[PDB]
């Protein structure tokens, strides 16, 4: 149930296709920051999750460069998919910017996004 | 410069190929945890980084499932590549395990790996 | 408006007293994990925040040991207080457990809690 | 063993005293960022750690405001103390800045510091 179009609390749009062997591919559009239009994303997910009530672990990356801009940074989202009447993807992310070795201590931002199918 | 074989402080193996369109593909071998043999990885990087002293932002994902074992989890590495005689990849990572809704608060581990390029 | 009794999405109870010079003191009671009853907490906060619409940065620590149990770990919450008709404290935390140097790679959990005054 | 003067890889200074009730108090001096002189710190640690080869869990907070400067932010260090001839404190930290509700997604930086005890 991972395949589809998802939105997070910020209005960003996440469009993924989950492959049978565990691949994630699609595009991401951020509603905030130095970003414009769509960006390519790639990731992986557990294609054979536990039988109990556990969620499905997954993660994907986005390098913020496309035909319009390049913010010289990348974000990785790590979390888990929870199915049901109202499916959700709960994640925590790391946004690393390219920096000089002198500013490397303040290169990574951390946060959390929650995706649902309701625009 | 990113393309090659790398190893982190734990003795883990990272073999990657950086595509011209910003894609990263390869395999990862962890020296620790519930894992064995090689796992597929996919990521993205900044294919047009700043021509200054800044690092190259990148990130990649590994879902801990192959033809031999499944740990129902996924790790994402976010960081930057710093070129030169002694090429290094400094990262911070998030490892999320699939869990029941009740144990969700303790599903994500955080850490940091430093990779050194071989030969 | 920081002083008072707060609750997070897990049902945990946070009781703080903000001192004029920026000190935070109180007790914490977790609704989950190897915890029982109240634990002492101490922290700091910006006692002279910006004039614009910015929140108030703050943070506190809790070592999980009291008269009843000792989980040999500590959590630090870092975030910001947002006042108004419906005040909230948005945070992200790091839970570090004491471990052998061999398991140090999986010693820290990361998450996020949102506190409000509604039990 | 925790009580003393420490320094991290950035050249920052950490002077702390570990109380018998699990309390940590002292001052911190950062070698980088929008800060100058000493800042008050407070934290907690496990005063009854495991008698094995495990580290001692601890954490502390610093709100970046003193009688000379105010950066409207707060950092929390979470980690463990490892005793011996070469005592070390390995940490991971969260630095949260006060921001308007619109810039909240980029309010928290994440990193890691390693402290070495002097003399
Ligand atoms: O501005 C920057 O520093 C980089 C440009 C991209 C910023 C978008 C970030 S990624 C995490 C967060 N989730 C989301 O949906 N948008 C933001
Ligand atoms: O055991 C588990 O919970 C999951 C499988 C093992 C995960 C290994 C982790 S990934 C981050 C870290 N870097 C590395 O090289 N090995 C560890
Ligand atoms: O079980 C453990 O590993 C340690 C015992 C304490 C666990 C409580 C954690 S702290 C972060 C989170 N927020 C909250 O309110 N409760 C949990
Ligand atoms: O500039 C700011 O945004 C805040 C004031 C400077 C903060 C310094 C940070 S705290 C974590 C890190 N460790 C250290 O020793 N110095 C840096």
């Amino acid at each position: 149930g991972i395949t589809g179009t998802w939105y997070n609390q910020l209005g960003s749009t996440f469009i993924v296709t989950a492959g049978a062997d565990g691949a994630l591919t699609g595009t991401y559009e951020s509603a905030v920051g130095n970003a414009e239009s769509r960006y390519v994303l790639t990731g992986r997910y557990d294609s054979a999750p536990a039988t109990d009530g556990s969620g499905t672990a997954l993660g994907w990356t986005v390098a913020w460069k496309n035909n319009y801009r390049n913010a010289h940074s990348a974000t990785t989202w790590s979390g888990q998919y929870v199915g049901g009447a109202e499916a959700r993807i709960n994640t925590q992310w790391l946004l690393t910017s390219g920096t000089t070795e002198a500013n490397a201590w303040k290169s990574t931002l951390v946060g959390h996004d929650t995706f649902t199918k309701v625009k």
